[PDB]
């Protein structure tokens, strides 16, 4: 036992095993006395181990998708370096942090395997969900990209417009088809004017389609 | 060390780190915080200089299509072997021409995670209005024939 100054209260302990409950005296603190050592050793005990190594990957991988934020890699080590499948299952599920009451329902059982394939199921989970937000940050970006390139082809389009045939005429044009944009159209109806909004971009004088346009998207 | 106290100012600086204004205090003379001096490292360096790395390859398919407004490599090769990646998204930044406050805002951003995407982002319009440049080209070249 050690005093590590943190405003916090801690005792190093070493459990053996499980036990049952005799007494319900309410508290705090409640005077429970253990009952016998519950903890049982799994039939089979080499599909377990298959499985403990199973899980150690897969929390292998998910700490190295961590190190993405630079996660140390600690707790492997941790649940590494023992050969008996009784305490490395032990340390597998209290190194993968869950609710308080799903720890309970650890506690209860004494069988493995359940938890094993629930931590791995929700590790893998876990992976894809961070994965999944990335690439949709990444597309997110590209997509912008290609928003900002029909936006820069558009301040071409108009930057040419300046030096050429009539600027006024034309910005009433682009001022006229930004109130075409912004009333509020239906999408069949939005994306069938998109055209004759494309159309209306011709030069007014020479192109005279562009001007019964005007007096088509107005 | 040496100031001018007319004209075009001839100081020899070096950018040791990057930093952010926190500090509201109203100049002259202004007086706002900096960061420590070490430079800011990448958090997914692995992933990182690969990033960097494909920013370089978009950089450098950008760079004959930038022949209009073309600007050099010799300061950017000269860095390539820099291990920080940071200051070669800054320097790609600045050699693939575009809006000089995007360039400010992308070499004064601290972060990496922002900075590459939007390295490599800006890198993707500006490719692809010299690409459209490029059809257009020969679009004058079928045409006129």
């Amino acid at each position: 036992a050690m005093r590590l100054p943190d405003g916090t209260l801690q005792v190093m302990v070493e459990a053996r095993a499980r036990a049952q409950v005799t007494d319900y005296i309410p508290g705090p603190y409640l005077r429970a006395r253990g009952e016998v050592f519950s903890e049982i050793f799994p039939i089979d005990e080499a599909v377990v181990r298959v499985l403990v190594e199973e899980l150690k990957e897969a929390f292998e991988k998910y700490v190295a998708n961590h190190k993405s934020l630079r996660l140390d890699r600690y707790q492997l080590e941790a649940v590494k370096g023992t050969s008996d499948p009784a305490m490395l299952a032990d340390t597998i599920a209290y190194h993968a942090t869950w609710t308080v009451a799903e720890k309970q329902e650890i506690l209860e059982l004494t069988d493995l395997e359940a938890r094993l394939k629930k931590v791995l199921g929700l590790l893998s989970r876990d992976l894809e969900r961070f994965e999944l937000d990335k690439r949709v940050a990444q597309r997110v970006k590209e997509q912008m990209d290609t928003n900002q390139r029909e936006s820069y082809l558009r301040e071409q389009m108009k930057a040419i417009q300046k030096e050429l045939g009539g600027e006024d005429g034309l910005s009433d044009l682009e001022a006229l088809r930004k109130k075409i944009e912004e009333v509020g159209m239906p999408e069949a109806v939005k994306t069938k004017a998109l055209k004759e909004l494309d159309r209306l971009e011709r030069m007014q004088q020479g192109s005279p389609e562009a001007t019964v346009a005007r007096t088509y998207l107005d």
